[PDB]
């Protein structure tokens, strides 16, 4: 079966064959789509198909699918499930498989670079010191004093499900958050529930609007310990304005280094449940979301009184107004420091060709179009008028549930 | 089976039991979504009618009565007889103004139960058509205090005398392919233009000339006709701080009334339909004056504001793109035509979402066409789930004529 992808500007059409070898499910059906939800302990039984999968997938990029060292290798997996009920990816396997859950992630406007992807082994790491010492590395490299490098740091695969490795942070990096007694909010209001953990597991906050979350790292099933990043490995912009002086006096700033810590990684069945990776930031992820988030720090008023607009209306554009200036700012205050940043006309235009280039060269690139259009400024990006499949392949990166509502402890 | 919807900005939660009275299909799998693509007989009539007649005896607090069971065995004798039905004015209306609910992809249909229907299946001819057309557009223009109506012509029989308006829209610019190999006036319209010229009509080959209307009744041959210019209001689009904006010699039309789309009732089919609401701001500004394969006009607004278009970073393309809408919004305001920012729209469209599921048990609705083009997440529906599923009355697209047209 054929599948056509028309895009409304360029009158440019593409032949999708990949989805053919889609096998999880979307959570869409005939009678429901659900492309707008956000969201939507393995058996010796059904592991070898998915190991099988992935082998002779591996295999092929290397072309020697049917080979005897394809063979041996399928055997060799065989009789390692059936006599411990698992098995271990050789180096050369989980190198592929790390890009290709990155190049699976549907939701990803960055994958152009998918194939320059660091990957550091950690699957020998035993203790919650061992991750801290992985974890320092892996941004001390990745950071690359402001030429950020693409990295993932891959710690042991589950077992029985009850001696997970898990980084207790949704990012290796993030700002605390405090509830105030008055109901406000303190810092960054996403990571309020996390704060409150750490605080409690020990950790002594300086309650700040910007506060550098301490490490939270979880090894082999083990009660979760802390760890502070050392401070000279965290890259941080200040941010201000090319044109605005007043701007640099909001006190804003933000961390170079974007790395989500708190994914599953999905490859030929095996599960790694603590699998941190980074990229770089596109510039609306902080100037839009991070920022202008009536859920986090929330700055549109503040700035939009600054630059003295009408704020009587919104029909004067005064947040859209606002939200362009801020958006300048941030992009302008990491060239001005040489940390990487790309704009989201720049990201939307590389993700558009890399696209067109996995649809010759692979017959496919799956995408989720509500993710992939920047929060701002749809339209004028190429992919807001692309016509995008959405599929599930893998390997892929995953949603798990988070930590402290599903682990047992042991005090 | 019950399903549930976040707003991830303020934790409200939604439950969904309206998409279960679902009958069509959405084109997604479980293998794969389809969400981004644009576009995906006597014993099938009557389950047809038997639906539609059960919920407006429904909607009327009459389920099961005479009148009900009576106008279904009614309407089953003349299915059965004349192998088609005709609506009730009452059944006609409750039509119209259900096909816009449950309109997924649109953010406007707060105003959804405030539709004025135009009964127009008397009509015989282009003129005629002509006639209720003008009509329309005077009534729903009302001097710029904009009404929402819609006015339907005879229903479908042996698709061989479908009524049709060529026209997309009531009221679009023309356009042109220029030798240069430029494009004068609407590239949209470049192909209706020409079967215009080509059915006779006089271009001014100007950059915004009203296009003329083409119709066809009974399956007849199409006729144009000029809407009297006295009845299209138009917006001459200035800048409340540029004052060189005016120069760029931009005006839009008041009236958005998409006259292409088949409305479906009852298993009966409507293929000329013409409705109109009033404009959000952004499918003027973003879309229309900004959208490449448009009017294209970044650059120059870009240029006249001496904004450094060296790199995409300085955010040039951004910042000319909000005051170009700022102006937009200011224009029609100034003139006092009706006119919603996207902000005031998508904020009506979250309180209409919630009345919805506690009155109906939810709302079917696009997240790709309902977040506006510019500024997406600023506005409260870019956080809110939504589910899309299809339900009938329902508007549907159709063939464009000409590639359908026998002579
Ligand atoms: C190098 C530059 C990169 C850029 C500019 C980029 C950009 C983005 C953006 C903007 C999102 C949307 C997330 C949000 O708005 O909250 C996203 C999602 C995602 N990215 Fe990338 N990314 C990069 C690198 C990477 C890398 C190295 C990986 C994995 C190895 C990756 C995997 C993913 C995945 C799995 C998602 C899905 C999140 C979800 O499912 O909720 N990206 N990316
Ligand atoms: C009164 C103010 C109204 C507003 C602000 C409004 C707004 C919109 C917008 C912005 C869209 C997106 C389409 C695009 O971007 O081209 C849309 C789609 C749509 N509107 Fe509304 N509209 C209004 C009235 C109406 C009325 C009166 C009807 C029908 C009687 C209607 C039916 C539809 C339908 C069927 C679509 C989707 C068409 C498709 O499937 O492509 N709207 N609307
Ligand atoms: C609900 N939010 C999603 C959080 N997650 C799981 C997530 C996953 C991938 C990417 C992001 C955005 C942060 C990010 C990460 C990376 C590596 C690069 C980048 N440009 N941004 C976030
Ligand atoms: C790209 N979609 C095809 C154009 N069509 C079929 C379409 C259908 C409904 C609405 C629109 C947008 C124009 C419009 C119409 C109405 C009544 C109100 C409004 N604010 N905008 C366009
Ligand atoms: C490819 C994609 O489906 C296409 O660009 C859609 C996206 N969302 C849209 N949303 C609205 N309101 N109008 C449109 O024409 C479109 N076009
Ligand atoms: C409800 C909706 O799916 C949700 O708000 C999505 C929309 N698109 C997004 N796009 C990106 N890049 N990141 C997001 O978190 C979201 N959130
Ligand atoms: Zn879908």
């Amino acid at each position: 079966r054929f599948l056509k992808v028309k895009n409304w500007e360029t009158d440019v059409v593409l032949t999708d064959t990949l989805h053919l070898k889609s096998t999880l499910e979307t959570g869409c059906t005939e009678h429901i789509c659900m492309g707008s939800i956000m969201l939507p302990v393995r058996t010796k039984d059904q592991l070898f198909p998915l190991a099988k999968e992935f082998l002779d997938q591996y295999y092929s990029s290397i072309k020697r699918f049917g080979s005897k060292a394809h063979m041996d290798r399928l055997e060799e997996v065989n009789k390692e499930i059936e006599s411990t009920s698992t098995y271990q990816l050789k180096d050369t396997e989980l190198i592929y498989g790390a890009k290709h859950a990155w190049r699976n992630a549907s939701r990803c406007v960055g994958r152009i670079q998918w194939s320059k992807l660091q990957v550091f082994d950690a699957r020998d790491c035993t203790t919650a010191h061992g991750m801290f010492n992985y974890i320092c590395n892996h941004v001390k490299y990745a950071t690359n004093k402001g030429n950020l490098r693409s990295a993932i740091t891959i710690f042991p695969q589950r077992t029985d499900g009850k001696h997970d490795f898990r980084v207790w942070n949704s990012q290796l990096i993030r700002y605390a958050g405090y509830k105030q007694p008055d109901g406000s909010t303190l810092g960054d209001p996403a990571n309020v529930q996390f704060t409150e953990i750490c605080i409690q597991q020990g950790w002594k906050a300086p309650r700040g609007r910007f506060d550098v979350l301490p490490l939270l790292l979880q090894a082999n099933g083990n009660d979760p310990e802390l760890f502070q990043i050392p401070p000279e490995l965290v890259l941080e912009v200040p941010i201000r304005h090319p044109k605005f002086d007043w701007f640099k006096d909001l006190g804003l700033k933000w961390y170079g280094l974007p790395a989500v810590s708190n994914m599953l990684l999905e490859i030929g069945g095996l599960e790694f449940s603590a699998c941190p990776f980074s990229g770089w930031y596109m510039g609306t992820e902080i100037g839009v979301r991070d920022y202008c988030d009536n859920s986090r720090y929330n700055i549109l008023e503040e700035v939009a009184k600054k630059m003295d607009l009408d704020m009587r209306k919104t029909s004067s554009l005064w947040k859209d107004q606002a939200l362009v200036e801020i958006n300048i700012a941030v992009l302008y205050s990491f060239q001005s420091d040489k940390v990487t940043i790309v704009d989201h006309h720049s990201a939307t235009e590389s993700f558009i060709k890399h696209m067109e280039n996995e649809y010759r060269c692979r017959g496919g690139c799956p995408a989720d179009w509500v993710w992939i259009v920047p929060p701002m400024s749809g339209s004028i990006t190429p992919v807001f008028h692309q016509e995008m499949l959405n599929y599930r392949l893998t390997p892929s990166f995953e949603y798990q549930p988070d930590p402290w509502n599903t682990h047992v402890w042991k005090g």
